[PDB]
C-alpha cells in the first residue's frame, strides 16, 4: 500500500560505521535536503561482495518498512536506487541498542517497564499490518535521543498470510518454531518474553551457563527462566505468560500493551 520515497544521491553524506554483519553494513550519515535543515540518519547498504538477490532482499526490507509509521518502529526516510551503491536511509537512533544500554547504564524500575510497553506497542503495530518479525531480541531494539525504544532490523520479517540456518537464535525461539518451523505472531510473543528477561538482568545471554542444545532440550521439556531478583512480581507474571507451552494461550501484543500500560502508572 505504501512505497519508499526516492532521494537524490547528492543529498547524502556517509560518515562512519554503526554496525557490520553478514547482512551488510549500516553507516551513520547526514541528509541535506535543499531548504531543509541537515539531519543525522543511518544508511544501510550491501556487502562489497554483491549479488542481485541481495539487492532485491534489501529493497523488500525497505518496502516492508515503508508500511510502518509508528513511534516505536525505526522510521524509513527513503531509498537511493539510481546508481550504485544502493542505500536504505532510516531514522538515526542516537543511544544505540537497548541491550548495550541496560548492560552498561543505571536504569530505574519505571524506565524498565516503559521500554517494555514501548516495544509491545511497536510489535502490536507490526502485527496489525500483517507481518511477523521472526528475530526479536534486545540487541535488535534501538533507543532514540529521548530514550524511546523502537523495533529495528526487518531483515527476516515476512507477511503473516504465508529459516536462516546455523544462526538460529535458539535462546529467543519458541519450541514449536525450533521443532516444527512454525513461526507466527505467538512466536514473536515468546521472543518478547525473553527480551523482557534481558531488560531485568545484566548478563549477556539468557540461560547463562547452558549451550544451545541444552537450552532446547530443557525448554521443550518444560523448564522456564525464574524471576530475576530485581524484577517486580507483577512484571514477571506478564513475562511468564509469553512462554506458555500452547501458543494459542499466549497473549496478543494488544493485550500485553494494556497490561504493561496499567503498571506503567502504578506506584508500587
Amino acid at each position: 500500500s505504501k512505497e519508499p520515497r526516492e532521494l537524490n544521491r547528492e543529498w547524502l553524506i556517509v560518515l562512519s560505521e554503526l554496525g557490520q554483519g553478514a547482512f551488510g553494513i549500516v553507516y551513520e550519515a547526514s541528509l541535506s535536503e535543499p531548504k531543509a535543515p541537515e539531519i543525522q540518519v543511518a544508511a544501510k547498504s550491501l556487502r562489497k561482495d554483491a549479488m542481485d538477490n541481495e539487492r532485491e532482499e534489501l529493497l523488500e526490507e525497505a518496502l516492508v518498512m515503508a508500511q510502518m509509521e509508528h513511534a516505536n518502529v525505526v522510521g524509513l526516510i527513503g531509498v537511493i536506487t539510481k546508481g550504485r551503491p544502493i542505500y536504505v536511509v532510516l531514522e538515526h537512533m542516537r543511544n544505540g541498542s537497548l541491550k548495550d544500554y541496560v548492560m552498561n547504564k543505571t536504569c530505574t524500575p519505571a524506565q524498565q517497564v516503559t521500554w517494555s510497553r514501548q516495544v509491545a506497542s511497536g510489535m502490536a503495530h507490526i502485527h496489525s499490518l500483517g507481518f511477523i518479525h521472526r528475530d526479536l531480541a534486545a540487541r535488535n531494539v534501538l533507543l532514540s535521543a529521548s530514550l524511546t525504544a523502537k523495533v529495528a532490523d526487518f531483515g527476516l520479517a515476512r507477511e503473516s498470510t504465508d529459516s536462516r540456518g546455523g544462526n538460529v537464535p535458539v535462546r529467543w525461539t519458541a519450541p514449536e518454531a525450533l521443532e516444527d518451523n512454525i513461526f507466527s505472531e505467538k512466536s514473536d510473543v515468546w521472543a518478547f518474553g525473553v527480551l523482557m528477561y534481558e531488560v531485568y538482568t545484566k548478563a549477556a545471554m539468557p540461560y547463562t551457563g547452558w549451550n544451545n542444545q541444552r537450552v532446547w532440550i530443557e525448554v521443550t521439556n518444560g523448564f522456564r527462566l525464574p524471576c530475576p531478583a530485581d524484577c517486580p512480581l507483577p512484571v514477571f507474571k506478564i513475562m511468564s505468560m509469553c512462554w506458555l507451552h500452547d501458543r494459542h494461550e499466549r497473549p496478543s501484543f494488544e493485550t500485553l500493551v494494556k497490561a504493561l500500560a496499567a503498571l506503567e502508572t502504578d506506584s508500587d
